[PDB]
């Protein structure tokens, strides 16, 4: 494969070299997979990726947070190097079944700063929902802030999703690895060298059931025409909390010219308490800004922690 810059290969942190800095922890039938910055553990800044990823894609925003508060990443059930679901779904519930019992092992304070991507925002905002005395601020970038009705970049959006859940999108998932190996790349902007895509891959790397996550993510999105009604459901209750939340402190990073940016932009912006920050990238966005998201979540972090 080839190599691409010279300047990213010298800081480049491969599959291998994240793990080994990861912990593990049985969590109910199963195990979770997670970093753990450990120090400054009055405050914990909890990270979530969504689809296709796992606590790999904030290796490069992370060191930038630390300083200021414990920081905990896991991979989700079914991704990254995280065990399996006992029964094997990966619904947007079973997901949250096994994040929540993961929580009550790590000794987190009472009040709570959750970072989200995509599907990974929409479980720290369920999780808000759910837990309103628990959340300390929320940052959120291309993430999944309401149900979903008529996107202008994506008017065959409908059309899309019927095809990821017909049997033909089983094949493109299952066996062809669409969301890892056809979108994730195709939503960065800058080529990921050959060790950075392989620490993605690697979960998915075998062709079938392992790549079930990755098919049952966009499957549950929240159409208002055919969405799952339990996660339109969902996502409507927390969209209505997030929008009369004003004593919580929000952080909005935009993402130019983004993925889901364009259409769930003016959806932030409904939500009180919003401090608006913009940087460069498509739709996984740390592989592009990780710096200044970093400096941009911990300015946040800092203000929040000033204020209280
Ligand atoms: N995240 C996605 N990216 C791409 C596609 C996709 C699907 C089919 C296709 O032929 C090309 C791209 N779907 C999602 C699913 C999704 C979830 C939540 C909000 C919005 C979208
Ligand atoms: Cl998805
Ligand atoms: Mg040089
Ligand atoms: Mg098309």
């Amino acid at each position: 494969s080839k190599v691409y810059d010279p300047e990213q290969r010298k800081r480049m942190i491969t599959g291998p070299q994240w793990w080994a800095r990861c912990k593990q922890m049985n969590v109910l039938d199963s195990f979770i997979n997670y970093y753990d910055s450990e120090k400054h553990a009055e405050n914990a800044v909890i990270f979530l990726h969504g689809n296709a990823t796992s606590s790999y894609l904030w290796r490069h925003v992370v060191p930038h947070i630390e300083p200021v508060a414990r920081c905990i990443i896991p991979d989700l059930i079914g991704m990254g190097k995280s065990g399996k679901s006992g029964n094997g779904s990966y619904r947007l519930l079973d997901h949250y079944k096994y994040l929540t019992a993961w929580f009550e092992l790590l000794n987190l304070p009472k009040k709570i700063i959750f970072v989200g991507h995509a599907w990974g925002a929409a479980l720290a905002f369920h999780y808000a929902y759910e837990h309103q005395d628990r959340i300390k601020a929320i940052v959120h970038m291309e993430s999944v802030v309401d149900v979903i009705e008529s996107w202008d970049e994506w008017p065959d959006i409908e059309e899309d999703i019927a095809l990821i859940k017909s049997e033909e999108g089983e094949k493109m998932v299952l066996e062809n690895n669409f969301f890892v190996e056809t979108v994730l790349p195709s939503k960065i902007m800058r080529k990921l060298e050959p060790e950075e895509f392989a620490a993605y891959l690697e979960p998915f790397k075998e062709k079938g059931e392992v790549r079930r996550p990755t098919l049952s993510w966009p499957r549950e999105i929240p159409l208002v025409k055919g969405g799952k009604p339990d996660v339109v459901q969902i996502v409507r209750n927390y969209n209505a909390y997030l929008r009369a939340s004003d004593d919580l402190p929000k952080l909005f990073i935009e993402s130019d010219p983004g993925f889901f940016s364009n259409a769930i932009v003016e959806g932030a912006k409904k939500f009180p308490n919003t401090e608006f920050v913009k940087v460069k990238g498509l739709h996984f966005l740390q592989e592009d800004a990780p710096d200044e998201m970093g400096k941009y979540i911990k300015s946040f972090v800092e203000r929040v922690l000033k204020n209280e």
